[PDB]
Protein backbone atom coordinates (compact mmCIF):
# COMPACT_ATOMS: atom_id res chain seq x y z
CA UNK A 1 0.00 0.00 0.00
CA UNK A 2 2.67 2.38 1.16
CA UNK A 3 4.56 2.14 -2.33
CA UNK A 4 0.56 2.30 -4.02
CA UNK A 5 0.76 5.39 -2.69
CA UNK A 6 4.39 7.20 -2.80
CA UNK A 7 4.42 6.51 -6.22
CA UNK A 8 3.45 9.81 -6.80
CA UNK A 9 7.73 10.48 -5.85
C1 LIG B 1 1.72 -1.36 -1.08
O1 LIG B 1 1.88 -0.51 -1.92
C2 LIG B 1 2.58 -2.61 -1.12
C3 LIG B 1 2.84 -3.40 -0.01
C4 LIG B 1 3.71 -4.49 -0.20
C5 LIG B 1 4.21 -4.72 -1.44
C6 LIG B 1 5.16 -5.87 -1.64
C7 LIG B 1 5.71 -6.05 -2.88
C8 LIG B 1 6.61 -7.09 -3.06
C9 LIG B 1 6.90 -7.88 -1.99
C10 LIG B 1 7.89 -9.02 -2.17
O2 LIG B 1 8.51 -9.21 -3.17
O3 LIG B 1 7.99 -9.78 -1.02
C11 LIG B 1 8.93 -10.84 -1.09
C12 LIG B 1 8.90 -11.47 0.33
C13 LIG B 1 6.31 -7.64 -0.75
N1 LIG B 1 5.47 -6.63 -0.61
N2 LIG B 1 3.95 -3.95 -2.50
C14 LIG B 1 3.15 -2.90 -2.34
N1 LIG C 1 7.81 8.71 -7.15
N2 LIG C 1 8.73 7.81 -7.69
C1 LIG C 1 9.56 8.20 -8.76
O1 LIG C 1 9.53 9.29 -9.26
C2 LIG C 1 10.49 7.09 -9.19
C3 LIG C 1 10.75 6.94 -10.53
C4 LIG C 1 11.60 5.94 -10.91
C5 LIG C 1 12.16 5.13 -9.95
C6 LIG C 1 13.06 4.01 -10.39
C7 LIG C 1 13.55 3.15 -9.45
C8 LIG C 1 14.35 2.10 -9.84
C9 LIG C 1 14.62 1.96 -11.17
C10 LIG C 1 15.47 0.77 -11.57
N3 LIG C 1 15.69 0.58 -12.94
O2 LIG C 1 15.89 -0.02 -10.77
C11 LIG C 1 14.10 2.87 -12.08
N4 LIG C 1 13.32 3.88 -11.68
N5 LIG C 1 11.89 5.28 -8.67
C12 LIG C 1 11.07 6.24 -8.27
C1 LIG D 1 7.20 3.78 -4.97
C2 LIG D 1 8.27 4.50 -4.20
C3 LIG D 1 8.62 5.79 -4.56
C4 LIG D 1 9.61 6.45 -3.85
C5 LIG D 1 10.24 5.79 -2.79
C6 LIG D 1 9.88 4.50 -2.44
C7 LIG D 1 10.60 3.79 -1.30
C8 LIG D 1 8.89 3.84 -3.15
C1 LIG E 1 9.25 -3.89 -5.02
C2 LIG E 1 9.43 -2.40 -4.95
C3 LIG E 1 8.38 -1.61 -4.49
C4 LIG E 1 8.52 -0.22 -4.41
C5 LIG E 1 9.70 0.39 -4.80
C6 LIG E 1 10.75 -0.39 -5.26
C7 LIG E 1 10.64 -1.78 -5.34
C8 LIG E 1 11.80 -2.57 -5.84
C1 LIG F 1 11.27 -1.54 -1.68
C2 LIG F 1 12.65 -1.81 -2.23
C3 LIG F 1 13.03 -3.12 -2.46
C4 LIG F 1 14.28 -3.44 -2.95
C5 LIG F 1 15.18 -2.43 -3.22
C6 LIG F 1 14.81 -1.11 -3.00
C7 LIG F 1 13.55 -0.77 -2.51
C8 LIG F 1 13.19 0.66 -2.27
Amino acid sequence: LAAALMQAL
